[PDB]
């Protein structure tokens, strides 16, 4: 049912039933970036000004060496644009502050990125932090990145910060040269596979002619002209043990299952984003994560920034209270008859599905989180 089309970020509150919630004006939000954000900040000004919104207070943080390379990565600007504009739109047009935690590009291997995560946790000023990044978890494990970064995310969770991470754009084929079809061989993305973050998968979003929510299916747009799959990451970690709160999803391995929740990701139903001054229609789980971040930041502002790391609460609340989500039921995250299928309740492409924010807010008012 419904129509597939692009959406302005300011539509995400209506789509996900967040209009009645406070904005994120009382919550500080972080974004992890690789390199600088100079063009991104100009595109953010274009965004707020075009949409008639109050200006956003920003800070940029050099997270590594002061001699490091924080120049703009030109392609990267599109990611940081997607992230920042989608957060602010989903947040209802206001955030307390947006902090860009910039990784040094001249640091060895993944150490610049690790240091960006570390700085966000050490500072402990952002309540919610977006990470629209990922790569094969087995590569991260082999070189020690996984272990180093998991320690940082563990500290974040213990201090009550929410890291939100895109589940991946390769469907089940994360480790096969970043998304090439591989039959029955399935893998997942890091850092989404950490049990210390919220992993956010991807949907195809249909809206009614009046712009309301109609339905969501799995994000799976098939292969590009190079032969790479574009679909929501989902599956289970081969390394991370299942956190006890995931025991409510019976019949799954003793591993961290992902994603937890999902939001819009299909390019064909994606966000209209200003990138080097020009509007582009962009998707991915790189979109879904910042949608979650902006919506969650609203709930933080409604709760005096007192909500802790929410994974256990999501699993207990949603399993007992199906009205809190839009349960995705149709589609798959592989190719050629392979991959996982959506179904009733939690599934590997989409986790619990998307949040109905005003219903979740009412639940939190009654029950805590
Ligand atoms: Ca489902």
């Amino acid at each position: 049912a419904g129509t597939a089309k692009g959406h302005n970020p300011t539509e995400f509150p209506t789509i996900y039933d967040a209009s009645s919630a406070p904005t994120a004006a009382n919550t500080t939000v972080g974004i992890i970036t690789i390199g600088g954000v100079s063009q991104t900040l100009q595109d953010l000004q274009q965004f707020t000004s075009a949409n008639g919104l109050a200006s956003v207070n920003t800070q940029t943080i050099q997270t590594g060496s002061s001699n490091g390379d924080y120049s703009d990565d030109q392609q990267g600007q599109g990611e940081w644009d997607l992230d920042s504009q989608s957060i602010v739109g989903s947040a209802g047009g206001a955030v307390q502050q947006l902090l860009f935690y910039m990784a040094d590009q001249s640091a060895s291997g993944n150490t610049g990125l690790t240091q960006a995560f570390n700085q966000a946790v050490s500072d402990n000023v952002a309540k919610v932090i977006n990470v629209s990044l990922g790569w094969c978890e087995a590569d991260a494990n082999a070189d020690g990145t996984l272990q180093a970064e998991d320690r940082i995310f563990a500290t974040a969770a213990a201090q009550g910060q929410t890291f939100s991470v895109s589940s991946g754009d390769e469907g089940v084929y994360e480790c096969n040269n970043r998304g090439y079809p591989d039959g029955s061989t399935y893998s997942v993305s890091w850092p989404a596979s950490s049990p210390n973050v919220i992993a956010v998968g991807g949907t195809t979003l249909y809206t009614t002619s009046a712009g309301a929510y109609s339905n969501e299916t799995v994000w799976n747009e098939g292969l590009d002209s190079n032969g790479k799959l574009w679909a929501t990451g989902g599956g289970y970690s081969v390394y991370e043990s299942k956190p006890s709160w995931q025991s409510v999803v019976s019949g799954t391995p003793g591993r961290r299952l992902l994603p937890d929740i999902s939001f819009d990701a299909a390019q064909g139903t994606g966000a209209l984003i200003y990138n080097y001054g020009q509007l582009q229609q962009i998707g991915g789980t790189s979109l879904a994560s910042p949608i979650f971040v902006g919506l969650w930041a609203r709930l933080q502002s409604a709760n005096s920034n007192s909500l802790g790391f929410p994974a256990a609460s999501f699993y207990s609340a949603i399993s007992s209270t199906p009205s809190l989500v839009h349960d995705v039921k149709s589609g798959n995250n592989g190719y050629g008859g392979y991959g996982y299928n959506a179904g009733t309740g939690w599934d590997y492409p989409t986790g619990w599905g998307s949040l109905d924010i005003a219903k979740l807010s009412a639940y939190i008012r009654s029950n805590g989180f």
